[PDB]
């Protein structure tokens, strides 16, 4: 995250690292068997971890479990990244707590201008690297397909969303996919790509999760 703050501790319950060694991407947990993150972070050996602040320190809130399955959805397109959405099952049911908590799918899609909450362990630099070990977070607000689609002609999808602000300086970034942007209590995107990171003129794109909550809640009740 560029731009943004630092979260709080546990204060984005939803909010699960992926890692295989090392923090890869993010997710969110959205019932107490479930993950849904980016299927461009799909790889074999996945552990997701719960209740997490500083992802290089035990702090005592946290929860490690394997996941058993992945789920990439079945028209992802790794070349044009349409369909950017994967389910994660775990091993063994995450104990639901103040700190280790779902959030809600959308019933309906949201509208351009509405403010969302978008979080992560990824760079913060817009040129060059820097890594926190905390949780960072932004508030940014849906842009209109309209201005999504002229600043990246022929990329876009109804699948899509830009969030962020046409001027630069406030972004998700590398390390971030997978992971949530919550408006108004729902689940309305996940992080998903974009030009560089906070640049002038390119926002980040999303993928659009109202889309997906008849194949997850089907997915998840067939597995
Ligand atoms: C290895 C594997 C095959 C799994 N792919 C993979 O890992 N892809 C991820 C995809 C997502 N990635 C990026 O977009 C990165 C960082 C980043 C991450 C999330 C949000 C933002 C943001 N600014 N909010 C920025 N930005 S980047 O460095 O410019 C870059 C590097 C390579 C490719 C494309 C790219 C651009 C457009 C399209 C669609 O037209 C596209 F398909 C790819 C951007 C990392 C890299
Ligand atoms: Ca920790």
């Amino acid at each position: 995250i560029v731009g943004g703050y630092t979260c709080g501790a546990n204060t984005v319950p939803y909010q699960v690292s992926l890692n295989s060694g090392y923090h890869f991407c993010g997710g969110s947990l959205i019932n107490s068997q479930w993950v849904v993150s980016a299927a461009h972070c799909y790889k074999s050996g996945i552990q997701v971890r719960l209740g997490e602040d500083n992802i290089n320190v035990v702090e005592g809130n946290e929860q490690f479990i394997s996941a058993s399955k992945s789920i990439v959805h079945p028209s992802y397109n790794s070349n044009t990244l349409n369909n950017d959405i994967m389910l994660i099952k775990l091993k063994s049911a995450a104990s639901l707590n103040s700190r280790v908590a779902s959030i809600s799918l959308p019933t309906s899609c949201a509208s351009a201008g509405t403010q969302c909450l978008i979080s992560g362990w990824g760079n913060t630099k817009s040129s060059g690297t820097s890594y926190p070990d905390v949780l960072k977070c932004l508030k940014a607000p849906i842009l209109s397909d309209s201005s999504c689609k002229s600043a990246y002609p022929g990329q876009i999808t109804s699948n899509m969303f830009c969030a962020g602000y046409l001027e630069g300086g406030k972004d998700s970034c590398q390390g971030d996919s997978g992971g949530p942007v919550v408006c108004s209590g729902k689940l309305q995107g996940i992080v998903s790509w974009g030009s560089g990171c906070a640049q002038k003129n390119k926002p980040g794109v999303y993928t659009k999760v109202c889309n997906y909550v008849s194949w997850i809640k089907q997915t998840i009740a067939s597995n």
